[PDB]
């Protein structure tokens, strides 16, 4: 209604440390980790880490070295 109807999200949630899948611990239930944590904490939050990471990329780039072991 009001403060734009659609000029207004609300995604505020922990930064995907770089990995981008689920974790089956809080899934499951209960995570170890919690905040701190390299995996997603629920198909929502997942959502918004694929792009806090995308907004990265904005600067960096995929070409960095071999790094094979
Ligand atoms: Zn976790």
């Amino acid at each position: 209604g009001s403060s734009g109807s659609s000029g207004q999200y609300c995604w505020q949630h922990r930064f995907p440390t770089g990995y981008f899948s689920i974790c089956d611990r809080y899934m499951n239930g209960t995570c170890p980790e919690g905040n701190s944590c390299k995996f997603a904490h629920g198909n929502a939050e997942l959502h918004e880490w694929e792009e806090r990471r995308d907004a990265l990329k904005m600067k960096l780039n995929k070409a960095s070295g071999p790094s094979s072991g």
